[PDB]
């Protein structure tokens, strides 16, 4: 069961600002169970694509995470970036809202007026987000083991115990994070997970915002996010090396992976 779309990947094609597909976007008119959303979609993927829902951190909005929308969509995904009902929502609420966004993407896939009408494989879904939105993504993964992939950034949750998670999980960490320190947040979360394909990618000298819109490492972070989603959401074994490899970069202060075959 593989859903291979687009050309055979290269380090160069994955590091580029844009993948092979053309991207359009729209604002969701009547968000159902979350604050606001922007839907990014490929116009020319040549098949139905998985959907990814991305949630910001505490006080934050779509702007903090929006760079992911076109970057992932241009490689063959429908991506929804959300605002939460309140900027002060906690991780459980962020998880519910993330899953509501995926539910509404599935709804719009069935809506003839929608730009994403018949563009989505509602069986193939993924979750991403920053800090409390990253914690929320891991809660979404724990509660919904049918999700194909999770790739949270600088995650925080009130508990680091994600031992039940079977969903392939890529944690982006920021070496010098002083909001959700790696030693008390990202790494204990990574270490809790014994049942899944998982990866830990720490950005050298990174602050808490090291994977956000306007980061200086979009070539590397974008390559790893896309490769992880292509490998696990599409079961596209063309991406096994890109997903599972140590990227061998002086921008990476720490790399860990498990159950991830090249």
């Amino acid at each position: 069961g593989s859903h291979m779309r687009g050309p055979n990947p290269t380090a160069a094609s994955l590091e580029a600002s844009a993948g092979p597909f053309t991207v359009r976007s729209f604002t969701v008119s009547r968000p159902s169970g979350y604050g606001a959303g922007t839907v990014y979609y490929p116009t020319n993927a040549g098949g139905t694509v998985g959907a990814i829902a991305i949630v910001p951190g505490y006080t934050a909005r779509q702007s903090s995470i929006k760079w992911w929308g076109p970057r992932l969509a241009s490689h063959g995904f429908v991506v929804i970036t959300i605002d939460t009902n309140s900027t002060l929502d906690q991780p459980e609420s962020r998880s519910s809202q993330q899953m509501a966004a995926l539910r509404q993407v599935a709804s719009l896939n069935g809506t003839s007026s929608s730009p994403i009408y018949g563009k989505v494989d509602t069986a193939r879904m993924g979750v991403m987000g920053w800090s409390m939105g990253g914690g929320g993504s891991l809660i979404s993964a724990a509660n919904n083991p049918s999700l194909k992939a999770a790739a949270p950034q600088a995650p925080w949750h009130s508990s680091t115990n994600f031992s039940s998670v079977t969903v392939p999980t890529l944690i982006f960490a920021c070496e010098n994070d002083s909001i959700a320190p790696v030693n008390s947040s990202a790494l204990p979360i990574y270490d809790s997970m014994s049942r899944n394909a998982k990866q830990f990618l720490e950005i050298n000298g990174g602050s808490h915002s090291c994977a956000n819109t306007g980061n200086s490492d979009q070539a590397l972070i974008g390559k790893k996010g896309v490769a992880w989603m292509k490998r696990f959401m599409d079961n596209d074994t063309r991406y096994s090396t890109f997903a599972c490899e140590n990227p061998n970069s002086t921008r990476v202060s720490d790399f860990r992976t498990a159950n991830c075959s090249l």
